[PDB]
């Protein structure tokens, strides 16, 4: 139950609440709440996708994932890269906003996954 274990830890660590996830899903617009930004950073950090300098390395998934995920990961990495904000949580949020614009199908499924 890896993804649920990860989600649990990051919920407890950031204080994100279910109302924020419901609002993102029901409105299609992630709310600009710092606890949601930091949850997203927490998830990226747990998977190893953002480093201590707040640079995103989504291309890491390419050595890891089955070939069927390569085109999707490559497109998100090349289109979005690192969308830098003032700190790690802002960078995670801005980069994920770019991911949602680039591949809404995949990001909507991931949001249901990494949700309480």
């Amino acid at each position: 139950s890896g993804a649920k274990k990860l989600t649990n830890l990051c919920i407890k660590e950031t204080g994100v609440t279910e109302d924020l996830f419901i609002e993102a899903q029901e409105t299609g617009k992630m709310p600009n709440n710092q606890r949601l930004k930091c949850f997203i950073h927490c998830v990226l950090d747990k998977i190893g996708l953002i480093d201590a300098d707040n640079i995103v390395h989504l291309d890491n998934l390419l050595e890891i994932l089955p070939p069927e995920f390569v085109p999707i990961v490559e497109e998100l990495h090349t289109t979005c890269g690192t969308q830098s904000g003032a700190d790690g949580c802002e960078t995670a949020f801005l980069t994920t906003e770019c991911y949602i614009k680039t591949n809404p199908v995949i990001l909507k499924l991931l949001f249901t996954t990494f949700s309480e």
